[PDB]
């Protein structure tokens, strides 16, 4: 998978996914920085806060670069605060758009960049799907994202081969995990963008080491490392 | 099929197609007014202008009651010009997104309710689908909306069983037809709306006379009939 | 929702599902006897066993009147169990091949009709999708299918309101349960059907009454009833 | 696109299509041989004649490797003629099952690998899509696939960019062009492939020039130059 989030002036959707060089759109078929999976084509989805603060989504499970209508309409949708994704499908698990992030609790956005063995989560009545990330999304809603750091170090601990890189938001604030795959972080005068990779050249774009939390509010940018548990 | 349009204040594709107690949503699988087709479920299609007057559309071969994404995007999705449908397919059409209403020339969205033999209408290389609805909206197009009443008239002449209500807008003008299925129309203080069917009970609605061309600009609504 | 399922000598999927009068294509678009649900237009599922005992399944999201795929390959497909159906979605549940019936644990097909609180259900991994049908199928599968009849009182103890009418196969049985809707029985010389409704007006349909248990196998088709259970 | 066909004894849909360590199922993301085209996901197609030479088709307008029900059933079917697809499609193209190959006028199966200009066909009522090759293929039908090749050189002059890459089959015949982009071709001992690319290592692969017709049938393989 690869994800992309704003937080900042109203920004529309087309021109955070879709109209970068390097963005989303080409990241389907042509990622940059991503170690497993060749491409994203199982999928895509874009969640965004309204003007009234309401978590919105749209989600598919086809390819981003086919979606006709989502190309007509982006551009005309914008947000404060916007989590986009698009899927590369672990083998095994359900495509279908319950499946495509960004998943939500209502509250929060939340995508999943990796791959975790179910195995070591609590079952679950209350997931969106059946895939590993849906199940992983849940563990977090329920503990509450203010506990993130804390619930990706332990399933961390309990699967030493899962990778947990988490992008989320809830209107006013973004949230971020690195562990075990990539993620930048780009400062515009109007806002922060947090993505997998750089969705152009910019000389802004900084990467952020492995096994860290950030946490974007308030035109902060506040990055803490993720400490194993043991 | 069953189609709405709205022009006037910006009013949202939700309170439009989703929110109304008898609107296009409940349409999809329980229409009032409907002779041709029990139900909507071949797809549906919502397009609009925007701020800037461009057009827009979002376009599904699913049924509308079923689309989570529409349902969760549409009450953020405001616009002052909206044309949507909700469809039945014919037998024998393709269901498939570029089959659904409304079809584009990038200046009119245009909606067909009803059907029509294509061996009537010219071969075309400019049609979105290979629907019979499709075929009809390249002629309108093609001859222009300004000409839209006798395009109707004429194929209705050439094919005596087919229906033609047309439903179109170009961001600051609605355009339909009656031609053998339903239209109504409710002004409001803010706005009006053309519909196949009324999506509530209000006093207001009022249906439009077959065979008629109905114009809606400014506040005004001028109903006219379709001569031979 | 409404199923189909056949037990006999081979037999197409098309002449099951889409060719009688009033089967299943036409059950997705006007129902005959359905109480709940006005058409079964959120999806479709066939499953059935090939000549080596193998549950295979096709299953789709879309309505089944407008699958020309289906429509053009189900008369090559020729099977001696099968077990098909539409979907009627309930409310709030996803709309997704995963969730259409039939389900499968490799050995049995399973289908539910009906509706049931997730909440009293156990959690699970082994569901193929969040939908009521696939907690149940996983619960049902986890109990065995020779306790169908007492996990379906149990279910139904717990969630009163609950309907469960569930129509399974392994390629050499049918099992099925009425439990707030409709099933009926047709014995052909080469085999047997039971379905939601009738597919015709057969003068051999016969409907089962509600809360009992089918068993087909052998030519035999034995109906028991289910004692509700009060614990 | 990618295309595959099977005349002979009878081979499931999985065998041809699925199984193969580079066959169809590999070439919707990881082709070897495509010049236009990073991976073939916009869609597929399989259509085969069945017992009695009646064409079936199964369509889609997903990626061939997330097709569920595909990988589950296509093994249980079987067939003497086989002609199947994966899709990339030109940009601007509708996606959607009916622009998938193969397209059928009822007796022939027929899809095409390569790009068109629509403007230098003629206007038809009788297409399956408004995608070129849908396109192309109702001119194909119209002039008979016995004139198969005077068809594709006569476009290949309206269309001097045109790639008409087309595989075709009527359950005991094959016929196939190469106009700008691959075949090959692998003969085995209960029949004959035709291929965009080899779907295996096999030392019976070798590759069809570029400008020519091939015809398969009663177990010779014919190749000849368009001119
Ligand atoms: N590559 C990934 O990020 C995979 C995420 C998750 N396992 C999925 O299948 O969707
Ligand atoms: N009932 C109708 O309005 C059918 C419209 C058109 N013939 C179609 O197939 O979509
Ligand atoms: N009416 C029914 O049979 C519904 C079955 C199940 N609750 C579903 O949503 O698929
Ligand atoms: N690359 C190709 O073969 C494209 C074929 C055709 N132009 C399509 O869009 O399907």
């Amino acid at each position: 998978c690869r994800h992309v989030a704003w937080l900042g002036a109203p920004r529309s959707l087309a021109d955070l996914v879709l109209d970068p060089p390097q963005g989303l759109l080409v990241q389907s078929y042509a990622p940059r920085r991503q170690k497993h999976g060749l491409m994203n084509a199982d999928g895509w989805g874009a969640g965004f806060f309204d003007d009234d603060g309401v978590a919105r989504r749209w989600r598919s499970d086809k390819p981003l670069w086919g979606d006709a209508s989502f190309a007509s309409v982006a551009p005309a949708l914008r947000s404060r605060c916007v989590v986009a994704a698009v899927r590369s499908a672990t083998i095994g698990m359900p495509i279908e758009p319950s499946a495509s992030a960004p998943f939500s609790d209502g509250q929060w956005l939340l995508s999943h960049n990796g791959l975790v063995d179910r195995g070591v989560l609590p079952l679950t009545g209350a997931a969106e799907s059946t895939v590993d990330s849906a199940i992983l999304a849940a563990l977090i809603f329920s503990r509450g994202l203010d506990a993130l750091g804390a619930t990706i170090a332990e399933v961390g601990e309990l699967d030493p081969n899962a990778r947990l890189n988490i992008l989320a938001a809830n209107g006013s604030r973004l949230l971020a995990t690195t562990w075990g795959d990539t993620l930048s972080v780009l400062r515009r005068p109007d806002g922060v963008v947090l993505a997998s990779e750089p969705y152009d050249d910019d000389p802004g774009w900084s990467d952020i080491p492995d096994r860290h939390l950030v946490d974007v509010r308030d035109a902060h940018v506040v990055v803490t490392p993720l400490l194993e548990h043991h």
